[PDB]
RNA sequence: GUUACGGCGGUCCAUAGCGGCAGGGAAACGCCCGGUCCCAUCCCGAACCCGGAAGCUAAGCCUGCCAGCGCCGAUGAUACUACCCAUCCGGGUGGAAAAGUAGGACACCGCCGAACAC
């Protein structure tokens, strides 16, 4: 009785084109999207604690969910880190909110992104799942450009049942996403 | 009773594993569909849990076939050794490896339940 606008594109549109593109032999082989995860790594944290209450409202305002407060695994000197400060900040997204971050992405923060001139379609890890990084929060319109104190970047990986990244970039590329040619 | 069947067990727990090639869906095992309800996420119905049966044997699971990598492994011989001979080195009777070789091996056994036969 709902869907959401990019999902109903998938099962409607996608499935069927990548039957016809790649001629699985059985349904469920169609590669699919699992789940996207938004990272925020602020090493500075390490230092200056307050950095991580900034991070968590800006994912929770962007994804629509709590993050998740990672805490590191392992000093290191060198980053000033010790064992158990609080270093990062991650949201799972699944299921129907996945997919309406998904068209957000798409349709509205991708094309904010300043001087952007497309993804690079080499980003991915063998497997065929996707990852890039943004350096702003700013291209996001949930969050007021009159609020932020600084720039906040986080990296974005999208993970599919697509087993190599020919097929999980032709389905990212039916999916909306604007990809690069090199 | 017989089955490419589902469980629970066992073996001084790999001869049973890892991997490769092919195949199986009757009831089961599964992925799978969906969060109204018990319940759940240091975030996420992914998992756990609940309510279902549109799709599929592609995976798990199951069956057949490969000795490629692991694993098991003699016999004999040697090393070592207890006791006894032996003025220096050695030897006799008894026990006897590790490594290597021949080779084995792609497990086997028990209870219950399916489904079909009688
Ligand atoms: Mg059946
Ligand atoms: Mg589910
Ligand atoms: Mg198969
Ligand atoms: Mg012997
Ligand atoms: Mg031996």
């Amino acid at each position: 009785k709902a869907l959401p606008r990019l999902k109903q594109r998938y099962r409607e549109e996608i499935r069927e084109a990548l039957q016809q593109e790649f001629n699985y032999a059985n349904v469920m082989q169609i590669p699919g999207v699992v789940k996207v995860v938004v990272n925020m790594g602020v090493g500075d944290a390490a230092r200056d604690a307050k950095l991580i209450n900034g991070a968590i409202n800006d994912l929770a305002l962007i994804t629509g969910q709590k993050p998740e407060v990672r805490r590191a695994r392992k000093s290191i000197a060198q980053f000033k880190l010790r064992e158990g400060m609080p270093i990062g900040a991650r949201v799972t997204l699944r299921g129907d909110r996945m997919w309406e971050f998904l068209d957000r992405l798409i349709s509205i923060a991708l094309p904010r992104i300043r001087d952007f001139r497309g993804l690079s379609p080499k980003q991915f890890d063998g497997t065929g799942n996707y990852t890039f990084g943004l350096n702003e929060q700013s291209m996001f319109h949930e969050i007021d450009v009159d609020s932020i104190d600084r720039p906040r970047g986080m990296d974005i990986t999208v993970v599919t049942t697509a087993t190599n990244d020919a097929e999980g970039r032709a389905l990212l590329r039916a999916l909306g996403f604007p990809f690069k040619e090199n």
